């Protein structure tokens, strides 16, 4: 099992992190979500599925800086939604095919009303996402740890 970015780097075999850069709504209201869709980022695939079945849950969605301070949110995991910053790790989705296939995430942020201004600073870490990976064949236990950053502001009126 291991997992790539759309242009692109990489976490081999047995886990790692990775930096992963996400394009932004650059004005939100209060009221509107950003949407940040990783699932048109991050592609996994599984290298045995002939004999091996890879489990995947996201065990932890962390904010970071401005989405920590100034939004609140929820998380998408494969049809279901729940708090972000999240309360604990999710189902699991099974992967079971050599075929790059997404890593099913989005994030759905909404600014809280003490939020005005450049709300997410441009370069700054806004999240983490750790996917962890298991198997029906031996005791491989893996996180794969997603750091995400802002590429652009994002200005909350007035
Ligand atoms: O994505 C599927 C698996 O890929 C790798 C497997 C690591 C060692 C391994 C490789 C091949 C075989 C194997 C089994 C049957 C036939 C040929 C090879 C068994 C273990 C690891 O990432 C596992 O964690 C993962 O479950
Ligand atoms: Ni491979």
């Amino acid at each position: 099992f291991a997992c790539k970015t759309a242009n692109g780097t990489a976490i081999p075999i047995g886990g790692g992190s990775a930096n992963v850069y996400v394009n932004l709504a650059p004005v939100v209201n209060v009221g509107q979500n950003l949407v940040v869709d990783l699932s048109t980022q991050i592609f996994c695939h599984n290298d045995y599925p002939e004999t091996i079945t890879d489990y995947v849950t996201l065990q932890r969605g962390s904010a970071y800086g401005g989405v920590l301070s100034n939004f609140s949110g929820t998380v998408k995991y494969s049809g279901s939604s729940y708090p972000f910053p999240t309360t604990s790790e999710t189902p699991r989705v099974v992967y079971n095919s050599r075929t790059d296939k997404p890593w099913p995430v989005a994030l759905y942020l909404t600014p809280v009303s003490s939020a005005g201004g450049v709300a997410i600073k441009a370069g700054s870490l806004i999240a983490v996402l750790i996917l962890r990976q298991t198997n029906n064949y031996n005791s491989d236990d893996f996180q794969f740890v997603w750091n995400i950053y802002a590429n652009n502001d994002v200005v909350v009126p007035t």
